């Protein structure tokens, strides 16, 4: 078959609450312990099964529907974690992918605070994951939103570090708290006379005062060893677990 | 807008010859003259319009249908250029994206030769664009195909340079003739204290093989200037032209 995703299809799916948060664990690189997670959206379409984000997020962004989607994902994430919030490790980080439209929408900050207040400000840390692809623009208006969120104890990550066109300029405007190295670099062989120099360079550029580095996309122990050896702070990847449904995240990570 | 497609849908589209070669011009960095092109597939679906490769190539590759697709694209490319082959610049390069399945299929080399023989061996140069993503495996069998194609005056490019896990190893197994710097790096701002150091590093690593370098994805004169100044040999990008249909490529680039 040939299914076509249009704004009308996404909008109906939102009405039916078919966009679910799946969750991928994040770990301390030095101790191996659970420190957090990233929420990754999945469209659980009753007739066709699970549709991944690459087959709808870009249209959700250009149509504006992402705003409603992310609002639902944040409510649902809170609903999943509320019953086990007392079992989470202290300072448990929750990563939410935030596109430019979401960030700039009126009431965004109130939705962030609502998630934090449900789970416990003393307990979790909300991490808003931003990207240089189709980015938040550098305006005083955008920086004011960013600063207000920071003042309310919300933090930020930069996704896909090493792939952006003007990353220093971006970080100047949006001084985030975490740098997530793009998976492409995380998976490069240290011994390779080309690729080992690339990942070396990217990781060195990522070392900035106060910024914690997350190596995302770790698939093998040898990738993990390279990142650990470079003093990266957090690890995320298929080696540990792909993203899983809420209940499975609770059963396999919060409880283990 | 997002098309969720099955092997059965691709196969029917191949039966209907709906996969068309679009063509993007490539230029000499020093003189600005037309030197070649890259063929980029477009699914011209009669009911829904033009579907880009990101919404079907990966399934074409995993299903095996890419083999038939590329065979069609090569025949069609020859059919487009045959009527104007005498008007092409001498040594006109034709870049064809070749996935692992295509490369390894019996009769691949004969399909390459058929294209070359139609357009003229002393006239064009067929360039097979390979990628480290889902790559040809490093086996004696694979290297024998690669060598035989080289002995028949066919050449190779490495796509997406700067993104592969073990690029030196890859080039040692598959000693290509051109390096294409990935667009992500070509578009980095030289003045950026992060991104300028990344593109600097990637371009210096791209010299290491001592091959011709193509900068793809050039969108601004400043990107072009950075690449020209670094001694890159060829330029390709929206600054000059996006990929266009065959007739338009002939009318706008081949002809004057
Ligand atoms: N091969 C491999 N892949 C790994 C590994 N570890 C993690 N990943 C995948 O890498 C992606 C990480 O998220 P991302 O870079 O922000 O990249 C994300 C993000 O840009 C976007 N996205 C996902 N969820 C959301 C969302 O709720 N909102 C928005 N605006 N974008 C989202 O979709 C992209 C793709 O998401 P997913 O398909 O869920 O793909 C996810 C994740 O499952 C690994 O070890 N190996
Ligand atoms: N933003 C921007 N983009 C530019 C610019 N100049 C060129 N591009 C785009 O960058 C891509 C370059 O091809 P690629 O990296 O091999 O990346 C290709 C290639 O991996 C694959 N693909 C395309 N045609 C074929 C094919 O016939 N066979 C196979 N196996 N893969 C193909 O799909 C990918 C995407 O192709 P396209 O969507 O046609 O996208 C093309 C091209 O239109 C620029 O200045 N700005
Ligand atoms: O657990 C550490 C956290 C690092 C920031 C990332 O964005 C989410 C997880
Ligand atoms: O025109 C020069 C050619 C360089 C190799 C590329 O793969 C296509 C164009
Ligand atoms: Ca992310
Ligand atoms: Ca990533
Ligand atoms: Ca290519
Ligand atoms: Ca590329």
């Amino acid at each position: 078959y040939h299914h076509i995703v249009t704004p009308e299809a996404i909008s109906l799916a939102l009405e039916n609450h078919e966009f679910k948060p799946w969750i991928q664990p994040v770990f301390c690189a030095q101790t191996g312990v659970l420190t957090g997670c990233e929420v990754l959206v999945r469209w659980e379409h009753p007739q066709t099964g699970i549709i991944p984000p690459d087959q709808f997020i870009p249209l959700a962004e250009s149509s504006g529907l992402i705003v409603i989607m992310t609002r639902q994902l944040m409510k649902q994430t809170a609903d999943i974690l509320m019953p086990v919030k007392h079992l989470l490790p202290d300072n448990f980080h929750i990563g939410i992918n935030v596109s430019a439209g979401c960030f700039l929408a009126a009431g965004f900050e109130k939705e962030c605070l609502n998630l934090v207040n449900k789970l416990g400000n003393d307990k979790i840390k909300l991490v808003l994951e931003l990207t240089e692809r189709n980015p938040i623009p550098v305006t005083p208006e955008a920086r004011a939103i960013f600063d207000s969120l920071h003042q309310h104890n919300i933090t930020f990550a930069l996704d896909d570090f090493g792939t952006g066109y003007a990353t220093y300029r971006y970080l100047q405007a949006f001084p985030v708290d975490f740098i997530k190295i793009d998976k492409s670099f995380v998976q490069m062989a240290s011994v390779d006379e080309i690729s080992g120099h690339i990942v070396d360079n990217i990781v060195e550029l990522a070392r900035k005062p106060g910024l914690s580095i997350v190596a995302e996309g770790v698939e093998t122990q040898e990738q993990a060893d390279l990142m650990i050896g470079k003093g990266v702070h957090f690890l995320q990847g298929y080696l540990y677990s792909p993203p899983v449904p809420g209940n499975k995240f609770i059963s396999e990570w919060v409880m283990k």
